[PDB]
């Protein structure tokens, strides 16, 4: 029931793809097993690059085809090579660049936590089994990711288990356990670029849009308003466009919405402070002096978004 | 008139193209039928992967192309074996990942009802036969489907029908019937973010739009309106940018339309107002209270928008 | 001097270019020619699909390269499958989907008729001559095209002609006339989407444009139409985003010079209102009452567009 | 010294990719070369079509590898056939799909004349020479692209020259010359679209802008200039995200520049105008009539960006 | 331990990925390395083309598979020879294309120095050894980069080193270092297009922005206020959408944020200068005075944002 | 250096630097640092500098008796290397025109 040692090289984590969930991975995977003793020229172990090891193949020699369970379609297989040695053991290597997927929530978006994750596994082999799992990743954190995107936290997670598939195990009585490794790295999104350029400057507008009651008639409170209004569209067309798509709200998402809402609860107090008078115009005394009361109002309400 | 038992394990929906009419689906496919029976390397059964498979072939195994009907362009196949047994019978297991075609009436929008869809059907032969169907899907609904985009509804849908394929059919008369499975799953969008964050906006401009009439002069209403205007060409445009494109309206896109009339249908009573009057310049008393008229006016058109 | 008879199944259609007069069409393709008799196993005719193909050429069997001549690109070619018959008969069976080109005049947008064609021609034969085409497509016009993109009009236009091909016909002499089927289906454009969504609100913005002439004063007037200017290069710019790029301008292209025109017209007059006077400062009275002829003039203006 | 004649069909052009300086090009091209003669079929030359044409090599059948020099990546190959003559001469015909790389200058912008290039050369062999080169061109020029984006202005330009590379000639002492076909076609882009529908409206935006020094306040004045300003930033995005992007300023990349100035310059004069005084507050009388003085001015320096 | 020449060729770096760190390269590589002396036809080199290498393989030619170490995915090859010589050496050639990742910092933005990078070393050897390499550029700087995007500043830069990795070292004790030949290019980005038409223009618009405390009420000053807003979130847009997306602000996203600084420092001194006063409603007199210096304190913070 | 195109010479500065006993002290990286600026003041100066840059550091073997010491002989050499074109101006206006004249 061969033991099959692995090893993972991790070169490059790049292009996340947030909708489709959706992470791309440049490395190289090392397989070794021990097989029946052969001679090789001289006695140093024999070489097989590339297309000659599909030759070597046609002659019987055995080599597991291993999948990544889950890269979404088959991954781009740079160089592969094969390593015989004469008191057998046998090395498969080879450099591959796949789109891997995982669960990935994005709700709290500049401030993300992911798990970037490598399942590999026997593509028709149950004792076969993945005899130990090392992953070497050469990198540093916190540090160059300011000039990168994610903050790597954990370093190292291996597992190697048993995969039971119930499924026509009638097929085969008694035996469908697959041993499958499981890596899996901690990351960090670098919540810097989007607060500098997208959480202040519409805190910045929120903010401004209150400075709306301090305009001294009515008229100039309404019409000024609607021009508040547009900003808002115009920063969300502008958020929108930039920032990932998604299929839920972002917190970026949801401090735009309280932009549409501190605007337009301030057109009906505006509107409401005008028409809740004693004569017929009068501007409520106190009401169009929550200057510094819907500050308030609204920060007391983000307090509660937090928790 | 051989029998044919079929599996398809569906790892993953996604990259939906509402143009297109276009879905992605990544899993295995794994196809058994027994054959005429062979010695295998002890009486255990034989393992044929990926190239080694085709070698087989030319030996005069038999393996059938099975078509995937309604799939959008050669899918990308990553791993395939063969599973010989000593007694006759051969299972054929492979992943694929594939663009599929199916019918997608998009025009509710951010409230639909989808069907994805997998049409197998074999490629040259019509007493070969699929003797039964199984689909394994491995999720859960209503639930994570908030991080997720879609909500399934059914589980499991089946078809094995006989096509007639009536062209041509004296090319080989009395016989033209292929064996088409078909699986399609149920599906709902996640009407959360689009309103939350396309919906409700909108509307609050609209609502606020109705606010002009609280204007007290008539220039003032006039100008402010084409300012409206902008607001809503602005919001058409953010709505356009982010949501899929299509060759219909949608619901949101509607709700647009409902923007640029009760905008347009303000400026013709703001200046009808003006100069439906007794002497020259009197803007008409009780019309221009249409305050809360219009409100009443659009909701009650936005209630024959549903039926 | 072979035979060959053609048939296309048209499956879909789909994913038009306009910058590059380009459509999308998947389908199968059918070559039936008789050749020399064979004894095949049983004397049921023999299948031969895939891989199993090519490795027939190799002993001799002779498999004409039919080519797209107006396909841009050598085709994705799914599946395909020899049927060769023991009196000889041959049928070469394949699915393809392809982007195909022809000549496409946009200049009417909104409105297209459009022709989507396939030109098939044999690679390197002169006498071997194309017997009889048939096109096989199952939908149906006007229907489910409120759904769908496009509108065909005709149905079947078939044509098989001879080719000349002038150049280095001394290479042969006397024979250089190649067989070339032409199919071709008529198209039209669903012109609700873009009516409904592009070209009603861009009108009622013109429209609205006119009212200006209805403000009371001149600063009022003149200020306004920057405004209206603004809102017009906003509908401009959501307009281009959403709508095919093209070389030359569409309908609605045009009507969108037709607002950028009337709203500078206005602001002339608007001013020349103001100087055309008796005494320094008199609005001319009759002209800033152009209120209900300039939607004549524009309307008169928008009648010899059309011819 | 091999002799080769070659010619080359162009089909289509299309696709130019502004920022890597790039263009498609789909057609055919043809080598002819005389061997040692042979023993066909009957007597009349023998035809090879695609994959067969591999295992002619195998047997010793020479065929020269010829290079694009300027195809970006190995190209598109559709189908291909070798004609072998009793009288040992030698046809290669194949069909591509390629895209080449030119240096392309697009600082003039809507008013291009470019120069679209193919470059042929042996990839290994020096006394093996390039006969004479033709070209098949079926177009016609002005005529129909105002439906096309180009006007091809020259016809025909060939050269077949030796290039030298000097580099590691020692690697083989005196021979190191290469025969080369350069093709080249000449083609002036159609300055319609973007003039009727580009440059147009941002001369009246422009133009308007002047209209704001008759306003009569100072206020008036100055507030209109800020709607011209973000008029000005709205039409630059919408040009921005239509045209082709570039790493340099276009003809209407310096039009925006100029919008951006006369806005900026209208604001300083407003403003001059106001407190270059012989009180505390006279504008200056003169001045605020630059009214038809800054469309002279424009002009004049609008006469001086074209020399 | 074999000596191994390496020649590499560069034909264009074009398309930078920034937010990937990745650009593509085309161009040839050449290896050559001394064998056992053969026999050729005549006694002339031989040359072998593209798919007949792979056969000489078959026959035991040795021929290292050489990997670009810091390509992200296998290059797309095109053509590739064999030059076997009779003497005994033998030269590799090939051209590729590739898009190859290096660390990118593009904080500068604008203003950009860039090394782009090729690592090469054998996949599966330690003896043997990258004799020496040899780069070729032809091209001129400073020159047509104003044509094109960048500026290269040196010209080769070479190193063949050894590389360690001591990770599983006893699978092979005492030999595990690696030649790598590294080649690095030196460039700058060229800051003109980007001045001239993002940098300027924004300036112009913040310049402006200031003249909103020469605006003689207050209402005035605090509404247009609101229309600067508006004015910078849409240069934001315009901005974002253009320029290279990355995950750290750049200069000009700096610059961006300076905008909606001033403006929104404007609006409190603007709201502050009306309610610091003496009575209830007195502009306090010096403040509106800060004419002459905001424009002197931002352009003090504007010369410390340089160091 | 190859002067036989003299008033037209394109020329290569190269320095040479290596340690003088030491194959296992390895030259890490190198960085040269010129601060001039072409085509410029050149007219004034003699030389034309086309190229900026151009370094090595590559390893050489020195195979003769690479038994004094078996298995280790490969030193550390940095190469520096400048490209320069000399200024035909001199030259033509004051020796190729007269000679043609002449
Ligand atoms: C600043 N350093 C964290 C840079 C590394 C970035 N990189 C990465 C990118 C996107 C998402 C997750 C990761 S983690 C990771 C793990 C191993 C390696 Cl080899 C690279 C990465
Ligand atoms: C929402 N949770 C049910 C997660 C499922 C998401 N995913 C999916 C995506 C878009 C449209 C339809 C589906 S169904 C489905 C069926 C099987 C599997 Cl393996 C994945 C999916
Ligand atoms: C609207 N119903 C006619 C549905 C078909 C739409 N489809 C199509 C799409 C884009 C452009 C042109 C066409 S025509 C056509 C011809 C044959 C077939 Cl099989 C499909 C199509
Ligand atoms: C109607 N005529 C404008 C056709 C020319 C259009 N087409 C083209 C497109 C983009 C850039 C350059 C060209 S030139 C050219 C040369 C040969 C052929 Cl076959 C087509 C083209
Ligand atoms: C003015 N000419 C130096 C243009 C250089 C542009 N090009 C380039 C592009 C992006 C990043 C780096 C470079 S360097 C380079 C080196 C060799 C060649 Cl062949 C082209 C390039
Ligand atoms: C116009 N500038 C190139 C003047 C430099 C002349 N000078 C020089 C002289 C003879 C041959 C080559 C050179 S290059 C050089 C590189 C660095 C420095 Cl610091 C001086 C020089």
């Amino acid at each position: 029931p061969v033991d099959v040692s692995v090893s993972i090289f991790i070169n490059k984590i790049y292009g996340v793809n947030t909708l489709e969930q959706t992470y791309k991975v440049d490395g190289y995977i090392v397989a070794q097993w021990t097989g029946k003793p052969r001679k090789t020229p001289g006695d140093k172990p024999l070489i097989v690059e590339n297309t000659q090891i599909e030759r070597w193949i046609n002659n019987g020699l055995w080599v597991p085809a291993l999948e990544f369970i889950n890269v979404v379609g088959s991954p781009d297989t740079g160089n592969k090579r094969l390593m015989l040695f004469p008191d057998g053991r046998v090395i498969y290597n080879a450099r591959f660049l796949g789109s891997f997927s995982n669960d990935m929530d994005f709700r709290l978006f500049p401030f993300d936590r992911q798990q970037f994750v490598l399942e590999l596994e026997p593509f028709s082999y149950n004792n076969q089994q993945l005899r130990f799992s090392d992953i070497q990743v050469y990198t540093e954190n916190i540090d160059n990711e300011e000039i990168d995107e994610w903050w790597i936290r954990g370093k190292a997670s291996t597992h190697i288990s048993d995969i039971r598939y119930d499924h026509l195990s009638s097929v085969q009585p008694n035996q469908n356990e697959f041993s499958r490794i499981t890596v899996r790295i901690d990351a960090v999104r670098n919540p810097s670029y989007y607060l500098w350029s997208f959480i202040l400057p519409l805190g910045l507008i929120i903010a401004a849009s209150w400075s709306v009651f301090w305009l001294e008639s009515f008229s100039e409170r309404l019409q000024t308003s609607f021009t508040l209004m547009l900003t808002v569209v115009a920063y969300a067309f502008y958020t929108s466009n930039i920032l990932p798509r998604l299929p839920y709200t972002t917190v970026i998402d949801q401090m735009i919405i309280a932009g549409y809402g501190s605007i337009f609860a301030a057109i009906l107090l505006i509107i409401f402070a005008h028409h809740r008078q004693a004569n017929g115009v009068e501007d409520d005394l106190l009401i169009q002096r929550c200057r510094l009361a819907f500050p308030l109002g609204f920060l007391a309400i983000g307090c509660v978004l937090v928790i």
